[PDB]
């Protein structure tokens, strides 16, 4: 009861900076106004009262305590607008955005250039409530800014470090808002925001058209891209299964096949080659030559993980999992040439570090087995399981090991010497005497422990749900795989075709046709008969 | 026994693709590293395959790598026999 | 068993909140010096002891319970656990009964639970240098 | 069933190192607590206690009744 008596007493006394729209000084609280502790406390009658006595509805609250990723920190967009659209608040945001006094605008950027749909994608954690809130929430201000602002893209703002809201859920790893954006159908007059629509339909049988606006890989900071290489969520592997991306990817690898395959005839005839100068190590002068083309074959790897360390943002996520792969493969290459180099002065180290540098790459070879949609699935499994466990289990042994080598150079009276024999022993083909035996025992014994022990970490990982897991990671493999080929290294014109086909959806809420690049996908859904039949493109099957 | 003769039709079904095939080019890799220590490559892939069932400081380095292969393919035959294990 | 013991012991602090207000019951020890979130502590009750540490009294009898609300914003909220017995200052604490006093199988469960959680990991994040 | 207990185990280990070191070798302990008036008692005097703070998101809340809270505004 004593607000509008305040206001008005505010009013009555002629104040230059107003009563209403005055907001907080402190760093950890900075901007709050009256109208975000109204729209918080869900009263639409108070946020009325506060907006006819001239409240600033795009006061942004901008303190420590908003605006944050920081510990105990509520982020939204920092906007009133946002807030109530974040807070469940439908009645409060219509308010907002129709009253006759200050409409808020949709288009209306935070201190970090969010829009309201990037805050509505900030705040997904994927759960059940979150996520259809947020669809919901998102469909709705789609529709009212259809209404209020129809001459305006709202999802083709971008923020400070330039992203549209689907992009924004690409790189922070929302899969639900992201999902339902890929597929949004629209049964109103208002079917020009979706991006999903059909083509035509047949009884059960029919071909969808999905937009490929921000997802194709032709245009620059495409959604693939960013997952592949620039969000570092964990569950980015069940993005790329989705369903207009699956297709897509699924076509792109069926086309690429070919270049795959030459590039695996390329590096096997490389390896071939580096196995057989290897091993000999008229016949001197085929070795020489040979050595010339494994050094120019190094340097172009070489060469080639360069620029990928170059092109790669922040070293691909810094190497954690997925891009070490490569970078072993660039540390392969790297011995090779400088092995190539040491020969080449003729050094006492020169053949043993060849010899290391071509072990190594017989490894590597296991990179061509991610394809072949089998011993790729084998090849996740085995490094998912070298990852952390062969890496725990090696270093923990070499600890051991060098602990039993110094007690036997103690007892017995080079450090090495006593490493190679525990190696030897490794494959495994009187009161002091007892006491080395019982030594040997209990080293063996700690050896078997361990062995035992790393079974664990596997039982762990096939406890994790696998088989969903595995074929999503599978199909992310294979479309970096894609980019990377796609890329071209230095024939970099080679990304230069568009994919999908030029169609007219529909009419904008501009006059405008709407024409964008749609991917087909045909669809068999026998559930079809009791609910209404969608709207077609095509009133017969055509192409 | 059935059962075990569709699950050893099964094993041979995924062992002589993927595991035959790492398998024969970590027979060729060790076998040429042996050729390059030393200086009949058969017989040395054949010392090679005997020693899978059965310079000195990297030799030894060597043997722990190809060690650990054998123990990871190991562990990876265990794994598609848990995931044969499902219900 | 546990829904009857929770619930009359509820009942008991709420009348003794009634009859004999100026004396914290709680606080009472036995004869081996042992309040009763101690003793549960030290006897392995599981369910007695994470009702005790997350109790809350809407009624009047307010300042019985252990568990408050700071402050509400929106979706997130700061609860505030009670430290009584619980903080290793003291002697006799109850994470000094739980690691070297209790004799039970499942006593681990304990350090699940919600106050204990995030105050055994703020410690260890102080203790890792 | 053995998977969360025996991480519970491992929480125990890590509890123990942690009051272990907070003996101290042969300094004086740290309370982690901040202690807070939280209401008033049947005396006129405040009950003022230790309390330790810990975070809640809940996105359920809205539904439900609103709690008391000792700060009207989030503060400190």
């Amino acid at each position: 009861a004593c607000i509008q008596p305040l206001l008005e007493i505010d009013r009555d006394s002629g104040n230059p900076q107003p009563l209403v729209n005055a907001q907080c000084t402190d760093e950890y609280y900075r901007g709050h106004s009256a109208l975000h502790i109204a729209i918080e406390k869900r009263s639409l009658q108070c946020v009325k009262l506060l907006v006819e006595n001239g409240a600033n509805v795009h006061a942004k609250a901008c303190g420590h305590f908003f605006q944050k990723n920081q510990d105990t920190c509520f982020y939204f967009g920092e906007l009133p607008l946002s807030l109530a659209a974040c807070t469940k608040q439908w009645d409060v945001v219509n308010y907002l955005l129709e009253n006759p006094h200050q409409p808020a605008s949709l288009q209306a950027q935070d201190s970090l250039g969010n829009t309201v749909l990037h805050a509505l994608v900030m705040i997904a954690d994927d759960s059940a409530e979150n996520s259809a809130l947020v669809v919901r929430m998102y469909d709705g201000l789609l529709q009212a800014g259809a209404r209020l602002c129809p001459n305006v893209q709202l999802e083709g703002i971008p923020n400070l470090e330039g992203l549209t809201p689907l992009k924004l859920a690409a790189k922070e790893g929302k899969i639900e808002i992201f999902k339902h954006i890929l597929q949004r159908e629209f049964s109103a007059p208002c079917q020009s925001l979706s991006r999903k629509f059909t083509e035509w339909c047949y009884g059960p049988v029919r071909v969808s058209l999905y937009d490929l606006a921000s997802v194709d890989s032709w245009e620059e900071n495409s959604v693939l891209e960013i997952i592949a290489f620039h969000s570092r969520s964990p569950h980015r592997h069940r993005m790329v299964v989705l369903e207009p991306l699956n297709k897509l990817l699924q076509a792109k690898w069926d086309r690429l096949i070919p270049r795959f395959c030459f590039n695996f005839l390329c590096y096997l005839v490389y390896m071939l080659i580096f196995t057989a100068v290897a091993y000999h190590q008229a016949g001197n002068s085929m070795l020489l030559l040979g050595h010339i083309l494994i050094l120019l074959g190094g340097v172009y790897l070489l060469l080639g993980q360069l620029w990928y360390f170059w092109r790669r943002r922040l070293f691909i996520w810094i190497s954690f999992m997925d891009s070490y792969f490569e970078i072993l493969f660039l540390l392969q290459a790297l011995l090779t040439v400088l092995s190539q180099v040491l020969c080449f002065l003729a050094i006492e180290w020169y053949l043993p570090l060849l010899v290391s540098s071509l072990v190594l790459g017989w490894l590597n070879l296991l990179y061509y087995t991610r394809g072949f949609q089998h011993t790729g699935i084998y090849s996740v499994m085995i490094q998912k399981v070298i990852l952390r466990d062969l890496l725990r289990f090696l270093l923990v042994y070499l600890v051991f090991l060098f602990g039993f080598a110094v007690a036997l150079v103690s007892l017995s009276r080079s450090i090495l010497d006593a490493s190679l024999e525990l190696f030897k022993f490794t494959i495994g083909m009187l009161r002091f005497r007892g006491v080395v035996l019982l030594l040997l025992l209990a080293y063996v014994l700690l050896t078997y422990v361990l062995l035992l022990n790393m079974l664990i970490a596997l039982m762990s990982e096939t406890v994790n749900s696998v088989a969903t897991d595995s074929w999503s990671i599978w199909k992310l493999q294979k479309a970096i795989s894609v980019l990377e080929m796609e890329n071209g290294y230095w024939w970099c014109r080679r990304k230069k075709q568009r994919a999908g086909v030029m169609l007219t959806v529909g009419t904008r809420p501009d006059g405008s046709p709407d024409e964008r690049w749609c991917f087909r996908v045909g669809e068999m859904n026998w559930a079809t008969w009791e609910q209404t039949l969608p709207r077609t493109l095509c009133e017969e099957p055509s192409g």
